[PDB]
DNA sequence: GCTGATGCGACGACGGATCC
DNA sequence: GGATCCGTCGAACGCATCAGC
């Protein structure tokens, strides 16, 4: 079945306006997602603050049009050994308080930026491989980065978002059974997630608002015309920490948005 | 400099078995 | 014998390198 986004949320459940508004896109190639014009549709976002996944691109082959961006001119890129893969991005219209890279262990998967009340990570996770080849490492991964979440030292609440490459739970993606063992759907995958939540401890922003909604995904195979069909999977999440859910207004899903098999997400939140 | 081949990374459609 | 379950296989994309000119 398809699916329709419901209207934006923009006042948090007590009655508080939205003031931050953020975006996460995995762009599957960033110089690609420019000529598919991607940027267009940031613009007309507008958000304060815009996180991008697999890039794909080193900072000196950043297209020109990145620079003409005013309202997100502090930006912060991150690239691996294997130029051409992987990269994520982070672009606000306000300067953060620190920028670091890494999850403490220049595999270009993780920036963390923090913000006056707040700290946010953007995060692409690794991918388990066709076949599973590399879910050992994933599960290794998935474990030193729920300590390095856990261990920031700030006292300030977190806004985990990005490509987390997992769809937690049967309601996340349209075939569930025939996916348990593919990767972003093993149980190992899965428990990760769950012990993430845990953990830290992070809620699940847009399941905490529609526990019960079904087919709304963030990600398509580009093949066999997945996409027109919404089979799909919820792999882009905004995870935050148990303290901004007053805070927090809405959770969106872009299904409309095309230039890359993943579409974007956007948190608002009333600060 | 530019193109196209090739390599590499990132599952839904389908065919067959089992079950009541 | 429709519903389900299971394992197998080809395929849309972006980016790097390489060869050729």
């Amino acid at each position: 079945a398809l699916y329709e986004d419901p209207p934006d949320q923009k006042t948090s459940p007590s009655g508080k306006p939205a003031t931050l508004k953020i975006c996460s896109w995995n762009v599957d190639g960033l110089r690609a997602w420019i000529k598919k014009k991607g940027l267009d549709w940031v613009k007309e976002e507008a958000p304060d603050i815009l996180c991008l996944q697999e890039t794909k691109c080193s900072e000196n082959k950043l297209p020109a049009e990145l620079q003409e961006l005013p309202g997100l001119s502090h930006q912060y890129w991150s690239a691996p050994d294997k130029e051409g893969y992987s990269g994520v991005g982070l672009l606000s219209r306000q300067a953060p308080l620190k920028v670091s890279y890494g999850i403490g262990d220049q595999e270009g998967r993780v920036i963390v930026a923090e913000f006056d009340s707040f700290v946010l990570v953007t995060a692409y996770v690794p991918n388990a491989g066709r076949g599973l080849v590399r879910l050992e490492y994933r599960q290794r991964w998935d474990e030193a980065f729920r300590k390095f979440l856990k261990g920031l030292a700030s006292r300030k609440p977190l806004v985990l978002c990005g490509d987390l490459n997992v769809a937690h739970e049967e309601i996340d993606l349209r075939n569930p059974k025939g996916n348990k063992k593919n990767a972003g759907f093993t149980p190992q995958e899965r428990q990760g997630f769950g012990e993430l939540l845990q953990a830290v401890p992070l809620a699940d922003s847009f399941r905490h608002l529609y526990p019960n909604t079904p087919y709304a995904y963030t990600f398509w195979t580009y093949m066999m015309n997945a996409r027109s069909k919404n089979v799909g999977w919820r792999l882009d999440y905004f995870l935050l920490s148990h303290s901004l859910l007053p805070a927090l207004c809405d959770s969106k899903i872009r299904s409309k948005a095309l230039g890359s098999d993943h579409c974007p997400i956007t948190l608002y939140l009333a600060l």
